[PDB]
């Protein structure tokens, strides 16, 4: 056809039918996107902007085979799902920080609601690492929702929703990384909180700018890119390449770590992530909180 929706589906390798607007189809699209479109911020670390507009995001993701951060990849996913015919809403959320022992002061997370024939879900392709849902989560307070990455749980209290996870044990064969700031040691992790108040993309613009410029922003502190695989997740942070295999053995995830040279990053970006940059990346591994 040459249509934009068909271009997007080609980008994510989705070759199936999209005529049934059901949970199976929604899940399949989510899965294809998270296995194709990385969660990344490498433009920041190449001296370029993180654009918020859909035309620019569609070009960079669909035509230039890039990914983006949540404000980008969920904006695109929102457009695609809506175009396909799903009943969609943009939502805003607040990300948990272990060191801060609280959720972000500002609304730094874009996620989606999809309503299908009497059930309500959240859908998010922009958490990445081992925080990334592989299926839509039903909006049912307190219910365990087991998935390949982990068991997720949504809880409602006083008009706020709280997304948490119960994580597996971790096997780290390269013990030179045991003390890495990248590792979440607890099996219980708060991910983010949000409300069901409908948003527009305009609501995220002030944060879109500030997250690119503030020395306080994790996004200026660490350069990263993440992509889900059929059984795990690849994530590069700074010069540190990781690969997690979910539930490799006995309720345990395996996490491989390797240090890359500057010269090795370009080939990894292409071969593992299908990322080809426009300019030279300056990899960074600053001190701000970001676990894999
Ligand atoms: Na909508």
């Amino acid at each position: 056809s040459g249509s934009d929706i068909e271009a997007y589906l080609e980008r994510i390798g989705y070759k199936k039918s999209r005529n049934k607007l059901d949970l199976e189809t929604l899940t399949d699209i989510l899965q294809h996107q998270i296995r194709a479109v990385p969660f990344e911020n490498l433009n920041i670390h190449c001296g370029d902007a993180m654009d918020l507009g859909l035309e620019a995001i569609f070009d960079q993701v669909v035509r230039r085979n890039r990914g983006g951060w949540c404000l980008q990849v969920n904006h695109l996913l929102y457009w695609a799902l809506t175009t396909i015919g799903f009943e969609t809403t943009m939502l805003g959320g607040y990300v948990y920080s272990t060191p801060a022992k609280k959720y972000s002061t500002g609304m730094i997370h874009l996620l989606l609601q999809v309503t299908i024939d009497g059930r309500n879900y959240i859908v998010d392709a922009g958490s990445g690492r081992s925080y990334q849902m592989w299926q839509p989560l039903e909006l049912i307070s307190g219910k365990d929702q087991p998935q390949v990455p982990c068991v997720f749980r949504l809880t409602e209290e006083n008009g706020f929703w709280y997304l948490d996870q119960i994580r597996r044990e971790q096997y780290i064969p390269n013990e030179e990384f045991l003390h890495s700031d990248l590792l979440e040691d607890s099996k219980y992790r708060k991910i983010y909180s949000f409300t069901l108040k409908p948003r527009t993309i305009e609501d995220f613009e002030s944060m879109n700018t500030y997250l690119q410029t503030s020395p306080s922003s994790v996004f200026t502190s660490k350069s990263f890119c993440s992509l889900q695989t059929p059984d795990g997740v690849h994530c590069l942070v700074g010069f540190t390449l990781t690969h997690r295999r979910f539930n490799y053995k006995d309720n345990t995830d395996l996490i491989e770590f390797k240090t890359l040279s500057e010269e090795e990053i370009e080939k990894v970006l292409k071969n593992i992530f299908n990322i080809s940059l426009q300019r030279k990346l300056v990899p960074k591994h600053g001190d701000r909180f970001f676990t894999i």
